[PDB]
């Protein structure tokens, strides 16, 4: 749309290769980035250096957003690339004036925000009041359900590691290996190989 | 200053300690913001076990997470910690606020974006960390606030072992057996209802 090709128009536009880290945890942040093309993954982890991934993030999506508001800030997670991405970057300061010219975009960042602190409450709610297996039930029937998700016989086709669902769940892949022969036991999904069939 | 003038804008009403400012799943139509008292944030599981997300005060915005798109629910419970003063205005008014001066919508982005932090923050701990953990990091996070007090052996804090199971995950029970422990290790002192974070 308008408001987003105008912003766009002053940015600064670069590829990150797939894998590639974007932004690191940590980093003085100064910097707002917006998603052209690809996805990525945001990343935290403990002292061990296990990770867990918060959210995925899309074509559409702006990262970078939390130092904005408030100088001195720190990056406060990991962002990798899923895929080839081509992310528009911008300073904030460039940013700020324009907000001035036009708070639409403003709003357009807001709303991303606001949907951000729903989804990651709703996670800390799983957390705390769900088991694993009710947790993997939940992430596999949420994947099943996203665009990428491939049309099959006896429901819906994901493409997923079990190191990713314990990224997304929070558990060993060992574990989410019990679990998923758990629930293709119970007749719930089945599992080819990096393929699950949620039915 | 511009608080002023966003205030200007506003109905103001006052909300006794307990009370429920807003309820989870209502249609957002309005916001909110404090301009005295405390307040938790409340989500609930189906048993009836209750979580604390976050604690805000005087100054902060609340039911601000419906203001960008309509149709939408509130996405949590909030009460009344003590007896609040409480500034009221239509999204749409403020959505016209905003077309004036943006510096209200950064201000309230501003605190958005601290709860992502913080939030994300709790995530992690949930995945993380144990029970035990969970609380020691807990008490830690408290001691960082402004309203702990300075103490000859570290931070004072003040807070309930039922308020501290809301936070964590765990019945108040257990809190309490915790802290025992931790106390033991020399790491923490306790008294009724104030605790000493070495
Ligand atoms: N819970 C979350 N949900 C979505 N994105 C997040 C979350 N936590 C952090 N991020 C993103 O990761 C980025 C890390 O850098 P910033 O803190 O500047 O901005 C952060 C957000 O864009
Ligand atoms: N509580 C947890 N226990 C184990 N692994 C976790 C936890 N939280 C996140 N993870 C991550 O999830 C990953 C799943 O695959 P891995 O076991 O190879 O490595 C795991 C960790 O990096
Ligand atoms: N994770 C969180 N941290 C701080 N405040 C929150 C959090 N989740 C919800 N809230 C507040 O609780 C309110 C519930 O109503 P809203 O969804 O309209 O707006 C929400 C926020 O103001
Ligand atoms: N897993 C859990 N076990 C017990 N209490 C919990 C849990 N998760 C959240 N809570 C809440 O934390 C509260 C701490 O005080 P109560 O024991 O009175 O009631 C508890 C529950 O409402």
């Amino acid at each position: 749309d308008p408001t987003l090709e105008w912003f766009l128009s002053h940015c600064h536009i670069h590829k990150y290769p797939s894998k590639s880290t974007l932004i690191h945890q940590g980093e003085k942040a100064e910097t707002l980035y917006y998603i052209v093309k690809g996805s990525v993954a945001v990343l935290i982890k403990d002292e061990e250096g296990k990770e867990m991934i918060l959210s995925y993030l899309n074509q559409g999506d702006f990262i970078g957003e939390l130092g904005l508001f408030e100088e001195g800030q720190e990056r406060s997670a990991w962002v990798r690339a899923k895929t080839a991405c081509e992310v528009a970057e911008i300073s904030y300061k460039k940013f700020r004036q324009l907000i001035q010219v036009n708070p639409d975009i403003l709003m357009r960042l807001s709303a991303q925000m606001a949907r951000r602190l729903q989804v990651t409450s709703e996670k800390v709610g799983n957390l705390a009041f769900l088991l694993v297996t009710g947790r993997i039930a939940q992430t596999l029937l949420n994947l099943a359900k996203q665009p990428d998700a491939m049309t099959h016989p006896d429901g819906m086709q994901i493409k997923i590691t079990r190191q990713e669902i314990g990224q997304i769940v929070g558990c060993s892949r060992e574990t989410v290996g019990r679990i998923l022969k758990m629930l293709e036991d119970q007749n719930l999904i089945s599992a080819h190989g990096k393929t699950i069939v949620v039915y």
